């Protein structure tokens, strides 16, 4: 029993973080095999950053300008190339501790463990899903650039996720692991925003599953729904749209607690509609939306790396 | 910016666990230079579990009666102790991931990272406090025990606690890495239960230092409160006291963000009396209590 925000066993990314530092600025790059990536704009100053010509930076440097730390050894750099706003330095060793992986572009609603890095040390690791707004509501410090998030599926890393930026209101944008930005962000210091979030709602059906499954059922109803009339229900309450391919997902949590997804609907509607008249659900007082469906099936089922 | 609940690289400790069996049950372990430490339980069948004689039990035990199971690699059993309830099998082979280590004994309200393990895997890592009542309020299956608890301030891993028992309500109890329990539950099945369960003061406390630390100031108010006034309302709301020590700790962030440790326990009492009103504080619309200020200074 029990249900907690789960991050993935971080060591086999621990394993790739390095530092990676190109003059004045250090942040942390990932080496798997005989390439280290790290956000391009660790070749930035503060003024370049305003308006960046990242080819023409680049060409400006050598390999020996970027100084590459894994543990107390140190790297060399012998190529290096950019791939969107994802730098590549080409290293003369493969890392050995590399682990099975792929780079994965994960889509809204999908959740990831982020290894938090400074100095290219592993500080912490914790879950978090990417909100249907691109951005990720991460912990993050000056210096935490480089860091990445993934997910294990069986004995592969997938990497989704490396960071880049901080916005105004405090939330984190960044790459996939082939450079393109999640959102429409960019890697200049000019003016930019998140856009107005929603919340995942097949994420708060399969967490409803979760207190279900963990013998929370006072929200539970007599009642059903049809999939169009809860989607208005969602749009009013700013939830994103409910497909039929979510409701397919959620079908063998459904089958499991004997709770049809349309009749969970009907409870998530009278939960948006009345609220919680002060209970909580798996300890919290709001919906929670940072667990998928998958997250909750490993979750209570022990699925192990 | 931001503000997350937060483990611990679990790494280092990834590299500790292994499998253990003994007859029909299997657990996890602990491996540690040449030592493998698991739940004394592991000798147990399901009807040996209401009054068991572990010294009896274990006497009937021979190396060869544990299997230990390291990745694909099946280790040695040389030797076998038992130091409270914690079964110690010394193996022929020293691990070579074994990080820099120490055993630390928790208070309550101190927070750690769990492991959770099955069949000496690790499946995921998140983190819990060792509540006033001593128990935790983990996420543990069947299977589960030998999972441990660990912090990592600077390099060393200090293992606090290995999980044994999942109690009626849901919540967990278990030792520390020298066998003995925290709280008054032990290693059997007989009738136990989690005492009332209050609220880690002093890490909500904390945690309100972090939401202001990240721009949150809207529950704050131009009052003060004596301790003992403070300590005679939060008491009404299930909370723990708040002693001089917890004030003394909270020094630190009071000096970091210009509000004095009573002033921000005036917040609280006025939180506890008016609910958040719609507002949330760092993403919550309930009041944390896992954070302590140590970790609130660290992620901060
Ligand atoms: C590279 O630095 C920037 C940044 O966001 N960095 C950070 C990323 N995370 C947490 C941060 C906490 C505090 C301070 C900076 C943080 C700030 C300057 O302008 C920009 C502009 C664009 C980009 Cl892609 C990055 C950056
Ligand atoms: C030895 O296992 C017991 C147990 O609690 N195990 C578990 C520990 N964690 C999560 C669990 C989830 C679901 C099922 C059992 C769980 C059950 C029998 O009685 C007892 C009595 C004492 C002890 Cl020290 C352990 C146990």
């Amino acid at each position: 029993s029990g249900f907690r925000k789960m991050a993935f066993p971080s060591g086999k990314v621990e394993g790739c973080m390095v530092q990676v530092t190109c003059g004045t600025t250090t942040l942390n790059g990932l080496w798997l095999d005989d390439v280290v990536y790290c956000p391009r704009h660790v070749i930035c100053t503060s003024e370049d950053m305003l308006n960046p010509n990242y080819e023409d930076l680049l060409i400006r440097k050598s390999n020996h300008n970027f100084l590459v730390q894994a543990g107390n050894v140190q790297l060399r750099v012998i190529g290096h190339s950019m791939q969107n706003c994802v730098l590549k330095l080409k290293v003369d060793t493969a890392n050995p501790k590399t682990p099975k992986y792929k780079f994965v572009r994960i889509q809204p609603g999908q959740t990831f463990s982020v290894l938090a890095c400074y100095n290219g040390s592993p500080s912490g690791v914790y879950q978090c899903a990417m909100r249907p707004n691109f951005t990720i509501k991460g912990s993050f410090l000056n210096g935490s650039c480089g860091s990445v998030g993934f997910n294990i599926d069986y004995d592969c890393v997938s990497f989704c996720y490396m960071h880049h930026m901080e916005l105004p209101t405090g939330v984190h944008a960044g790459t996939d692991l082939e450079g393109n930005f999640y959102g429409p962000f960019v890697d200049r210091q000019t003016a930019q925003a998140a856009g107005t979030d929603t919340t995942i709602t097949v994420n708060v059906l399969a967490w409803l599953y979760a207190a279900v499954i963990n013998g929370d059922r006072w929200f539970l109803n007599r009642f059903t729904t049809t999939l169009n009339d809860f989607n208005l229900v969602a749009m009013k309450y700013n939830y994103e749209p409910l497909t039929q391919d979510h409701v397919d997902i959620l079908g063998p949590l459904s089958a499991q607690t004997g709770i049809a997804v349309l009749d969970m609907c009907a409870s998530l509607k009278e939960l948006l509609q009345n609220g919680m008249n002060g209970r909580t659900i798996l300890g919290s007082a709001l919906l929670e939306d940072e667990f998928t469906p998958f997250d909750v099936v490993r979750q209570c089922s022990g699925v192990t790396f």
